């Protein structure tokens, strides 16, 4: 896998973000995670975690899988970099997200993630408080 640029366009929500890229404005869906939504326990704080990672960021990257690359809303399919750290994996990390959607060829880091939620579930955090 290999990293490419993009370029904030606003903050969506915790696994949500629109992003330009290759000169054209997209929504991101993040790889492997769900966030829970705005109006949920946890929403409000998702979202602003993912806020300002996004949004204090010099340089934010993009990362595609091996399988497909947008799903059938017309999201992209990415791992999100803020200054080289990953945002699926901070939120996953921090109790924000719950590892999810785990599809077959887009799994690639998996098992990143699954070691953050652990160590996530052992301090208790947020969702598993
Ligand atoms: C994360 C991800 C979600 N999706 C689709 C599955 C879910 O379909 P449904 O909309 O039918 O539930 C939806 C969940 O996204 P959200 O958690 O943003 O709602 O997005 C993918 O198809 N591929 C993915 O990698
Ligand atoms: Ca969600």
């Amino acid at each position: 896998l290999h990293k490419e640029p993009a370029t904030l366009i606003k903050a969506i929500d915790g696994d949500t973000v629109k992003l330009m890229y290759k000169g054209q404005p997209m929504t991101f869906r993040l790889l492997l995670v769900d966030t829970p939504e705005f109006n949920e326990k946890y929403g409000p704080e998702a979202s602003a975690f993912t806020k300002k990672m996004e949004e204090n960021a010099k340089k934010i990257e993009v990362e595609f899988d091996k399988g497909q690359r947008t799903d059938k809303y017309g999201r992209g399919l990415a791992y999100i970099y803020a200054d080289g750290k990953m945002v699926n994996e901070a939120l996953v990390r921090q109790g924000l997200a719950k590892v999810a959607y785990v599809y077959k060829g887009n799994n690639t880091h998996e098992q990143l993630l699954r070691k953050a939620e652990a160590q996530a579930k052992k301090e208790k955090l947020n969702i598993w408080s």
